[PDB]
């Protein structure tokens, strides 16, 4: 029957396609977390480079106006 | 053979067209999600930058 | 037999596996290529706005200074 | 022949998986490497630029003001 050919031919298709997808979103998702966590580190570096620029500029300024 | 040539010739077309077909479909809202939070940390900077800018020289004026 | 089995396996992994990494690769291909134009778009972005910036300022520490 | 079809079925399915995950995963390092280098020359990128940027107007105010 090509009844039996189908299912069969189905039945391999959703296995091998379920397992697949499965490892290949758990790749995903750890890619995803980690970017982020790339993203976060570097937003904090440059928020930093900003606080230590407005000081040293603000400092500078100070200095200026003292004179 | 007959038989054997059907099962092998479905099962080949059928895994390869389910399997190419359901990672793309995954692989469109990945690669989706990874471009939007890249252009949301570019818009995060931008304003960032724009806003400290912004309070040098309104600073700097208001100073001087 | 077995070797038969074992032949069919084979040839059928290796069709199905060539045909899906030919896939995920032309894909993986865009996306990359998609990425760097995004990338170097919004950096020319990010510079033009300093640019903008810095004449701003050197305007007003001109100005401070007359 | 049932034992036949069993043990053909069950073995392209092992197979043909095992195959492709570990294609598709050798596929993805090479790919996410690719992504994430290009990311970070991005951010050093913008990180060299700010560094000269906050450098020269740090110059500029000393020089004109000071």
């Amino acid at each position: 029957n090509p009844d039996f050919i189908e299912a069969l031919t189905e039945k391999i298709t959703e296995e091998v396609t379920a397992k697949v997808t499965e490892e290949l979103t758990k790749q995903n998702m750890e890619f995803f977390a980690a970017v982020a966590k790339q993203s976060q580190d570097n937003f904090d570096r440059i928020n930093k480079r900003l606080e230590e620029r407005d000081e040293k500029l603000m400092s500078t300024i100070r200095l200026i106006q003292e004179q």
